[PDB]
């Protein structure tokens, strides 16, 4: 297949990495796990802004939220549902920040993603979003100097 993983796409969290710069602020790294989560190839994924993965049951007040933190240059946590290649449901617990660079420009935003069977409250929220937080934290780290 097109696109082999990169070294930073074959860590085990579902993530994305997007260009703000480049037009409707496009994928340009999809992780492995992502994929099989989401069912795409990457070839068929990158260059597209992730809006594909939003369907019918996709609540839209939430889509807001994130398109908010987009245009302000901060970071969210949501949860919604989101849809697979082959129209399988998935709760995404959701966190979106900025990458700045060494001029504190936003230069990326990565997107990691916890799929669940429900939408979580209390612990499994708490533990979710310690989890999505410090692997942000972490591709913060591996995507800094890409
Ligand atoms: C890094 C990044 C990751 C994203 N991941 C998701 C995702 O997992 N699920 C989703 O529904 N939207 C996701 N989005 C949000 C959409 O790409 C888009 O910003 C949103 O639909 C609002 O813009 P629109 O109104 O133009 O569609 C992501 C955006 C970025 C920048
Ligand atoms: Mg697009
Ligand atoms: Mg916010």
């Amino acid at each position: 297949g097109e696109f082999l993983a990169t070294t930073l796409e074959r860590i085990e969290k579902n993530f994305v990495i997007t260009d703000p710069r480049l037009p409707d602020n496009p994928i340009i790294f999809a992780s492995d796990s992502f994929l099989q989560l989401t069912e795409y190839s990457r070839e068929e994924i990158l260059g597209r802004n992730c809006r594909f993965l939003q369907g019918p049951e996709t609540d839209r007040a939430t889509v807001r939220k994130i398109r908010d933190a987009i245009d302000n240059q901060t970071e969210v946590t949501v949860q919604l549902i989101n849809y697979t290649k082959s129209g399988k449901k998935f709760w995404n617990l959701f966190h979106l920040q900025p990458m700045r660079d060494q001029k504190g420009d936003v230069q990326y935003f990565i997107g990691v993603l916890l799929d669940g069977t429900e939408h979580v409250r209390d612990a499994a929220e708490r533990e979710g979003v310690m989890l999505i937080k410090k692997t942000a934290e972490n591709i913060d780290e591996a995507a800094k100097e890409l």
